[PDB]
């Protein structure tokens, strides 16, 4: 039994259309949906297709990198676009945060296809298929095309890329599915006022499914609150299961004491200190005790002080590019995770800024 006249049926992508600069990421994402909620990153929302689908195009990169994490970490499925000759510095970071964070489900986007030739998109693709070898990309389908209604072919390759999309949606629909038995979380990535309809958050449900009514905790204010109604593509619903794109009116607190990365949840970690376990990029410094770095876990990210550096549970004086460590960290502001939240290390003042991941210990 569910609320309104038809279920809402599962049937949703959560896609973030990323890569570097002039790639045609943007282009692409605003004609695959309409402009919706607009930050350091826009969604592109298209519930007219059949499928609750969300493109997020993270514009704000290369700038910030937070514009890249908060992406990739409320979707499921990631373009990355290259443009002809696009092998460059930002496309590399792209596909390094990818395969540190284990993404799973993607593709990519080989864009501007009016602008090169057959032959030559041939043999970007054989390079890409040695970049990704022994990578998470290493699978992902490349796919030539444009968003050019006034080149010799017009619109190229966007029908087989939104099939492609579509299929790997399937597959992550069932893999979600599997994830409705677990307590309710959700991720918050906006927050606002609304008149006469107060406090409305809009997010992803990351596990479980959450109930309107629900009486739950945010964090890491670790108060109290109530789901006073959920949304999905601005029609009330009675639950809204892992995977769905939510808009929700809160009880018991105010927009304005609401950032991106607060949790909805019964239970969630609270500290402003760490000890992850992590896995150091071949691509990045030795991370040195007293070194700063930047920390994203979730949709949160801050500055933070490496403490100590261990291996096999013994002090070390530095951790080298490409190995394992525990690193202890610390930090001025509480963030709010559990242990199944991938962290990912930064350092912002680097040209392939992506350090580590790591796992809280
Ligand atoms: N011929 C052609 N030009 C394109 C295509 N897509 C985008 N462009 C052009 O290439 C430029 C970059 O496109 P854009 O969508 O801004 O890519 P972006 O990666 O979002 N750019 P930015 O890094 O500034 O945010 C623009 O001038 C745009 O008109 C395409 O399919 N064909
Ligand atoms: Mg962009």
């Amino acid at each position: 039994h569910s609320s309104g006249l038809v279920p809402r049926g599962s049937h949703m992508a959560n896609v973030a259309i990323i890569g570097t600069e002039k790639s045609g990421r943007t282009s692409l994402a605003a004609n695959l949906g309409k402009k919706g909620t607009s930050s350091d990153i826009t969604m592109y929302n298209n519930d007219k297709e059949g499928r609750n689908m969300v493109f997020v195009d993270a514009h704000s990169y290369p700038k910030t990198l937070k514009s890249l994490i908060t992406a990739l970490n409320i979707s499921d499925i990631a373009v990355l676009c290259i443009p002809p000759q696009g092998l460059d510095a930002h496309t590399g970071e792209c596909i390094i945060a990818l395969d540190l964070l284990g993404f799973k489900h993607g593709i990519i986007a080989l864009t501007r296809s009016d602008s090169t030739h057959m032959h030559a998109i041939d043999e970007l693709k054989a390079k890409l298929k040695v970049i990704t070898s022994g990578t998470v990309l290493q699978d992902w389908e490349c796919i030539s095309l444009n968003t050019n209604k006034s080149a010799k072919n017009p619109f190229e390759g966007v029908d087989e890329l939104k099939a492609r999309i579509n299929e790997v949606a399937e597959k992550i629909e069932a893999e979600n599915a599997e994830l409705n038995s677990l307590p309710a979380r959700i991720f918050i990535d906006h927050a606002f006022n609304v008149t006469g309809k107060g406090c409305v958050v809009l997010g992803v449900v990351k596990q479980g499914i959450s109930k309107d009514k629900d009486k739950t905790k945010i964090f890491p204010l670790d108060r109290d609150i109530e789901i006073r109604s959920i949304q999905s593509h601005d029609v009330d619903i009675d639950s809204a299961p892992a995977g769905t794109r939510v808009g929700m009116r809160l009880k018991n607190v105010q927009a304005k004491d609401i950032e991106r990365g607060f949790i909805i949840s019964d239970k969630e970690i609270v500290t402003t200190d760490y000890t992850l376990e992590c896995t150091v990029s071949k691509f990045t410094k030795k991370i040195e005790p007293a070194s700063v770095l930047h920390l994203f876990v979730g949709l949160q990210s801050e500055p933070v002080r490496v403490e100590k550096i261990l291996v096999d549970g013994n002090e070390v004086e530095e951790a080298k590019p490409g190995s394992t460590c525990v690193l202890e960290l610390s930090g001025n502001k509480k963030l709010a995770y559990s242990k199944q939240d991938r962290f990912l290390l930064a350092n912002l003042d680097l040209t392939q800024r992506f350090a580590a991941y790591g796992f809280s210990k």
